[PDB]
Parts: C-alpha cells; structure tokens; sequence
C-alpha cells in the first residue's frame, strides 16, 4: 500500500559507492552476469547512466534517491525483481554503449530508465492471471494490464519529494522523455512483441525501414526492450539455467493459485508438469528469442552477440532434450 521511499542511510551510501576497476571493462560486455556482485547492483546502474549520459546528466542526490526507491518497490518475488530489473538495465546499456550516436542522450537516459523501472511491482502473476480472476489492475489497464502499472509506478517514485531525476529538462523535453519510456516499458508486453518483430522484419526486407521516421524508431526501441528483457537467454549457459529456475517458481506458483479456483493451469505453470519444460524452453526460443535477436542483429549488426548466445542456449536445451545434460547446481 503506497509507494515505498528509501532511507537517507541507502541513497547516501550509493552516492558514496565507488566501483572496483576490474569491474569496468566487464561492465561493457553483453555477456557479462551481476549475479556474484549483489551489493554493487545500484552503483553498477549509477555507473552506467554516467558513462552513457555523462556524470552531469542527473543531480547526483536525485538519482541516487531514485535508485534506492526503485529497488524498494521491487518485491521479494523469485523472477520479477530487482535483480532482473539490473540485468535489463545493464542489457541496454550494451546496446546503448555499442550503437551510442544512433540515439539521442534523451533517448539513452529514458530507455536506461525505462530499464530499470519496467517490471516495477511486479507481483508475480501474469497477464493471463490478472485478467482471468479480473483483478482491479485488470479493471484499470484492460490492455498491457502490469505494463501500464509499471509506468504509473515509474511516474510515482518521480513524484516523491526529491526524486525527480527529469525536473531539469525543458518542459518540450520532460513530455519527450516521459512518452519515451512510457512506450519503453508498453513494448515490454510480449503479447505486443509479436506484431512489432513481424512489421519491423517487413521493413527490413523491403528497405523502407527508416530512423528518422518516428514511428520507425518507436518499434526499433520497442524491439530493443524485448530484447533486453529476454536477455537471461544471452547469458553463458549455467547463468541461463540458474535463471529459468526462478523463473518456473513464479510460474509454478501462478499455477497453483489457478488450481484453488478450480482451474487447471497451462503446462508452463503446472509443477507437476515438470517433465514438459525443456520442449517448452525449444518452443519459447524458437517462437520468441531467436527471431527478437535475428531481427535486432539486422537492425543493428553490433547486437550480433546476443544472437549468437541466444543460439548457444537453444542448443543446450536441445542437448536437455536428447538425455545429454550434465551435472548442474541449484
Ligand atoms: O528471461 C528469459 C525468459 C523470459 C520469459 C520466459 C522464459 C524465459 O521462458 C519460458 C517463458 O517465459
Ligand atoms: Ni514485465
Ligand atoms: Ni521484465
């Protein structure tokens, strides 16, 4: 209930933070993990919105103040939480950093904030659940129900006293910067993921895709929000593994909720359907992944890593398939 505010203990300790070296040049890589370095998660971001957007960019006691509130309204759920909100954040920032002129420094700051904020209060359901059991979120957003919740949290923590990290902008600027992440974050619907990579493909092969068309760049960034919050599917494969684990907690929870009120689950979200998931993982990357990626690496070729990645993981799951896995740790 409310939105939550951080400490002056935690902002101030984050503007404090300093980054150890070794970490700089791993930083810069799309397959790097922040998985070993919980504690450095807020100052990672800190680090990136500097690199990306220069130190003078936000007042410092601001952004730190937002940071530190942001984490706060993630909740203690196994997939939807403040550690997934860091990985997506540092996923753009790669793209940012290897594709810098192509975007504009309002663009970067709201799509690494759009990032950060995108699954904000995520409880751990989905669409599909939400709308179903129709939940008053559902009643409010009848379309991209939690991705409208996630903006109207984002907008929220910005309204906290001192927590306006975009006040300093022209009043132009500050609506520019707010329909930028506010479409940032709506694109962050996988349903709307579908329709988006098709039109886009489609412009590609015909040449008549074009950036200084608008509505071109809106679904170019669109695909780049899906691509950053797929990105699990980018990492090295023990890291994919781990992270598909907290990602069937939530489903399996979802899935036993629908079981109290009298409905049988999808596959996907049946704990006692575990066998079926390599198959599902097959299906999720061959539908989903690896055309976001194939798509995104034509559009823009340094992306090209994700790609290869997403490929090295389809065939681990393939290797799941066949009976020829090894020994994993959860
Ligand atoms: O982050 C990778 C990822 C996101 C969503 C998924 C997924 C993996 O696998 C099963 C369906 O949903
Ligand atoms: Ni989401
Ligand atoms: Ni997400």
């Amino acid at each position: 209930a409310g939105t939550s505010i951080c400490t002056s203990e935690e902002w101030q300790g984050l503007m404090q933070f300093t980054l150890p070296v070794r970490l700089c040049k791993e930083i810069e890589l799309f397959h790097f993990d922040i998985g070993p370095f919980e504690n450095m998660w807020p100052g990672i971001f800190v680090y990136m919105v500097h690199r990306s957007c220069g130190t003078s960019c936000f007042e410092l006691e601001k952004l730190c103040r937002f940071i530190m509130s942001v984490k706060k309204n993630y909740r203690r759920v196994p997939y939807h939480n403040w550690k997934h909100a860091v990985t997506v954040a540092h996923c753009m920032y790669a793209i940012l950093q290897n594709n810098h002129t192509l975007f504009t420094d309002l663009e970067r700051k709201g799509l690494l904030i759009a990032c950060l904020c995108h699954d904000l209060d995520h409880r751990g359901f989905s669409n599909s659940y939400l709308q179903k059991f129709d939940h008053p979120l559902a009643a409010l957003y009848s379309t991209s129900t939690m991705e409208q919740h996630h903006f109207s949290q984002t907008v929220s923590i910005l309204q906290l006293e001192g927590h306006n990290i975009f006040s300093t902008l022209s009043s132009s600027e500050y609506e520019q910067v707010l329909e930028i992440i506010r479409k940032a974050i709506i694109a962050t619907d996988l349903a709307l993921y579908f329709g988006n990579r098709k039109q886009l493909e489609e412009m590609y092969q015909t040449g008549s895709l074009n950036l200084n068309n608008q509505s071109h760049r809106d679904r170019v960034i669109g695909l780049m929000m899906t691509a950053c919050d797929l990105c699990s599917v980018t990492k090295l494969w023990p890291v994919t593994k781990l992270t598909a684990n907290d990602i069937y907690a939530e489903f399996w929870a979802e899935g036993d909720e629908m079981k109290k009120l009298g409905i049988q689950p999808i596959p996907m979200m049946d704990r006692d359907k575990k066998d079926e998931v390599p198959q599902g993982q097959l299906g999720f990357y061959n539908a989903v992944a690896i055309p976001c990626y194939t798509t995104l690496t034509q559009i823009l070729p340094p992306t090209e890593p994700l790609l290869k990645a997403c490929r090295d993981n389809l065939s681990q799951w393939e290797k799941v398939i066949r009976g020829e896995e090894t020994a994993t740790w959860i």
